């Protein structure tokens, strides 16, 4: 439904760590908590905006397309910046801008690739996409891809600017890895560049998930989709 991202500076790597719980619906009524962690470091030379501790609170809302048959998830994101008390990157999203998601993923040995498009609007944290599963049917539940599926869109309030750093990293982007650990199940591993490809916003991501269960709600598509 909505989650609080919460982000940290990572002097060290000049760039940012997060962490925060996905809790997932499950179709018997109770709860799948994936735990992410998070790190993001800059591609580029430039110098990047390392932030107070604060954090995204993200509203993710997803749909089906009715005229589509193959797999996929139609998905409308609101991300705003908060908890922070009274960038060159920062001119490339005044507008709309297009979004291009890759992923190939291997979880448990069952390769998938998926494709979204879509735009993402940072001046007022909104981003509408369309992803399709390219390979056939989706492995895992569509729910359980959210997160790891550009958080240079957050609307970050003007008292806030100088603590954005995805934007900060732009147009040579950030490299955004995570481990999602799905409790009493598996782990999802990502890797994923996220760059201006001319005038495009381009997320590539690589996904290995481990340690799944069979039977658990990942694998046994247990989740509820919206």
């Amino acid at each position: 439904n909505s989650h609080n991202v919460y982000i940290t500076a990572d002097k060290q790597k000049n760039g940012i760590k997060a962490n925060f719980k996905i809790r997932h619906n499950v179709e018997d009524g109770s709860v799948q908590l994936a735990d992410h962690y998070q790190q993001n470091t800059p591609i580029g030379d430039g110098p990047v905006l390392l932030p107070d501790n604060h954090y995204l609170s993200t509203q993710s809302v997803l749909s089906k397309d009715p005229n589509e048959k193959r797999d996929h998830m139609v998905l409308l994101e609101f991300v705003t910046a908060a908890g922070i008390t009274h960038s060159k990157g920062e001119e490339l999203f005044t507008g709309v801008v297009p979004i291009l998601v890759e992923l190939d993923g291997d979880v448990n040995g069952h390769k998938f690739s998926v494709r979204g498009e879509g735009e993402g609007d940072a001046t007022n944290g909104k981003l509408t996409l369309k992803f399709i599963c390219t390979t056939g049917k989706l492995p895992v539940p569509w729910p359980t891809l959210v997160t790891t599926l550009v958080q240079c869109f957050s609307r970050y309030p003007d008292h806030m600017k100088r603590h954005d750093f995805f934007k900060s990293a732009m147009p040579e982007g950030y490299v955004q890895e995570r481990t999602i650990s799905f409790k009493d199940d598996g782990t999802y591993k990502t890797r994923a560049e996220v760059k201006f490809e001319g005038d495009t916003l381009v997320n590539r991501i690589e996904l290995k998930g481990i340690d799944f269960k069979e039977d658990g709600n990942i694998l046994g598509h247990k989740l509820e989709y919206n």
